C-alpha cells in the first residue's frame, strides 16, 4: 500500500462545480469550448502502478489521460487543446499539478475531503472548485 492508493485510486463522478466558466475564461478558453466543456459531468479515474500514476477524465466533451511520475515533467495536451508542460508532486497529501504554456501557468490541486475528491483549479486569482464522489 501507499498513501496515493488509499486516498485517490478509483473511479469518481462529478457532483458539483463552482466558477469553472470563470476559471476557463482566465485560462483563455474560447466561448464554444467553454460552453461544451462546462456542461460535462466527467468521471475522474485514478490508478497507480508502481511509480506511475494515471489520471483519466472521461466525458461527453473530451476524454483525457495523463500518466506520470511525481516530480518528473511531462507533455500534456489539455481538454481545451493547450500544449502544456506539466509537473505533478504530492505535497502534504495533496496532488499539486502545475501546467506551463506560452509564459502562463495554472495549478490544479486534487485532495480528499471526507468522502469527496475535491479538484481546485487556479489561474491567477480565479479558483474553481469541482467536487467528485465515488462512482
Ligand atoms: O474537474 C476537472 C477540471 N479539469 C481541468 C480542465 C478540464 C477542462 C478544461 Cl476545458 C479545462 Cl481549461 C481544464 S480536470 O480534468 O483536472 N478535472
Amino acid at each position: 500500500g501507499s498513501h496515493m492508493c488509499d486516498a485517490f485510486v478509483g473511479t469518481w463522478k462529478l457532483v458539483s462545480s463552482e466558477n469553472f466558466d470563470d476559471y476557463m475564461k482566465e485560462v483563455g478558453v474560447g466561448f464554444a469550448t467553454r460552453k461544451v466543456a462546462g456542461m460535462a459531468k466527467p468521471n475522474m479515474i485514478i490508478s497507480v502502478n508502481g511509480d506511475v500514476i494515471t489520471i483519466k477524465s472521461e466525458s461527453t466533451f473530451k476524454n483525457t489521460e495523463i500518466s506520470f511520475i511525481l516530480g518528473q515533467e511531462f507533455d500534456e495536451v489539455t481538454a481545451d487543446d493547450r500544449k502544456v508542460k506539466s509537473t505533478i508532486t504530492l505535497d502534504g497529501g495533496v496532488l499539486v499539478h502545475v501546467q506551463k504554456w506560452d509564459g502562463k501557468s495554472t495549478t490544479i490541486k486534487r485532495k480528499r475531503e471526507d468522502d469527496k475528491l475535491v479538484v481546485e483549479c487556479v489561474m491567477k486569482g480565479v479558483t474553481s472548485t469541482r467536487v467528485y464522489e465515488r462512482a
